[PDB]
């Protein structure tokens, strides 16, 4: 149960955009925040969220 082991954890991830890892998200209109961003290290972090 480490999905209920670190709830009330607001944590802060900073990355650098030049991989295919994290190349933002591709849409018409822009997202904000942590929605804007997709690649494989950004749906791994939605992963381990
Ligand atoms: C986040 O905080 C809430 C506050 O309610 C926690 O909920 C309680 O958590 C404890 C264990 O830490 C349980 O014994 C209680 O039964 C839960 N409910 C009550 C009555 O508060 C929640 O578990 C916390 N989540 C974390 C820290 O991961
Ligand atoms: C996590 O907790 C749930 C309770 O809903 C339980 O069903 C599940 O088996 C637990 N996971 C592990 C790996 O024990």
């Amino acid at each position: 149960n480490i999905t209920d082991s670190l709830s009330n954890r607001s944590l802060i991830v900073t990355t650098i955009l030049e991989e295919p890892y994290v190349l933002f998200k591709k849409s018409d209109k822009p997202l904000y925040g942590n929605d804007r961003f997709e690649g494989y290290c950004i749906d791994l972090l939605r992963e381990l969220s």
